């Protein structure tokens, strides 16, 4: 229940279009959720998504996230509710221009630390200086909470709690994709990461990350050893809700090229 | 290009690739290799197929009847930005902008451009062009071409327009281009889905509302659709559409 931004995951379900939003026709019955200022429709395993229901969410200014036990991150987006993107235009002067880039780059390096940084680094020196920082807040919540010290590695395929890690990354991909798209950019130029369409997805998740994934991800396994999906969901909300996170999403959005 | 348009069928993960369940039969596709699935009205999707999709470095456009319109696009993580890229430094780089300017004009042309003109004197060539085969299409279809109401053949060309934007909009997203990149028309978002929809103005819309505005006077707007519709199926419209996108973007290389 956060003004104009995401809720709403789905699981197990068929997801079609209704008078007044979408309608979810779930085991419990049927649900109908008002797609305007929805932000991303997560669709868990075992849901289907008709297209109709897809034209409203695209219509509307909305995204839909394909969430679950890893194995794709695929997103859906329309044209944004940034009918009036000049600021498409901003993002792409920074990322063409070597100078501007390197700019936009050191803005979102320096972003990720809660404490501000001294007079001027190199991109050297603010990358190993960001590892270090990323290394530490990694044991800092091993130590804070029971968690083993090594939650470090990620992909191919069976690990130990540091899967929640990831799925709660899920979520956060699919929060930054949308504010990404409904303010009107392109989660296709990256800056710090570049080669994929949804590089620049990667550039804003990992501004909150630290304070919203690992905390939440170790927490919420902390009592669970079990559940580490669904929990580390529930978490994440509660801390975007009592905390603000997409209202403070959008401000960092706006202000990344302006002033360039 | 390799696509799979389908309409009216359930698309769920069959053992192998997608499987398309369709009110009179099965058909199934092959996920390994697969450009872009345009998902038409009827159709509903299961998020085992997405996730196979996905995995493949495919790409999902939903599109309206026959790709008349432009709804979303799915992405998955395996798509690579570098044709967008591309599109991206040439738009940004004034020599490349015209180089992109020149080669679309260039590309609608069949008589030969004088590789010597400004761009005002292009753009002049360009108008005459489009008047050229504005009347050439009132002589051969019969119908007159005046230059206050809106005449079954004026309403029949916004009629198709509309159709060759959604083909247009849909193309571009599909080959990992921006529509919102554009080098002859600027400003807005679509603005290089209207510079792609021109190349193919001449040679689909005009022909066919007017046929089509000589053999009927009374459905225009559908019957011109239809028309497209056969004509970019009959024709390899979106093939050749999708050719043009791929070598536009062959000016400096900065791969």
């Amino acid at each position: 229940f956060r003004d104009g931004l995401s809720y709403l995951y789905v699981e197990h379900a068929v997801v079609e279009r209704e008078a007044g939003g979408i309608g979810i026709y779930d085991q419990e019955g049927l649900t109908l959720a008002p797609v305007a200022g929805l932000g991303v429709l997560f669709l868990g395993p075992g849901t289907r998504i008709t297209h109709a229901a897809v034209r409203l969410l695209a219509e509307n200014g909305c995204t839909v996230a394909w969430v679950g036990e890893g194995m794709a991150r695929f997103y859906a987006q329309g044209l944004g509710d940034t009918r009036s993107a000049a600021r498409f235009y901003r993002q792409a002067r920074a990322w063409a221009d070597p100078a501007l880039h390197l700019e936009v780059v050191m803005r979102l390096y320096r972003m990720r630390f809660s404490e501000p940084l001294p007079e001027g680094l190199t991109l050297e020196q603010v990358r190993g200086l960001e590892g270090v920082r990323v290394r530490n807040a990694y044991a800092r919540w091993s130590r804070e909470t029971g968690v083993p010290w090594y939650g470090r590695s990620y992909d191919r395929g069976a690990d130990p709690v540091n899967r929640a890690l990831s799925a709660g990354a899920s979520y956060l991909y699919g929060l930054a994709h949308a504010a990404i798209v409904s303010l009107g950019f392109s989660p296709a130029l990256g800056f710090i990461h570049t080669g994929k369409l949804l590089s620049f997805v990667y550039d804003i998740a990992d501004l909150y990350k630290a304070d919203y994934l690992v905390p939440a991800a170790f927490r919420t396994v902390a009592e669970s050893e079990e559940a580490v999906e669904r929990r580390v969901r529930r978490a994440l909300r509660e801390a975007i809700q009592e905390g603000r996170l997409l209202e403070r999403m959008a401000e960092d959005l706006l202000n990344l090229f302006r002033g360039l």
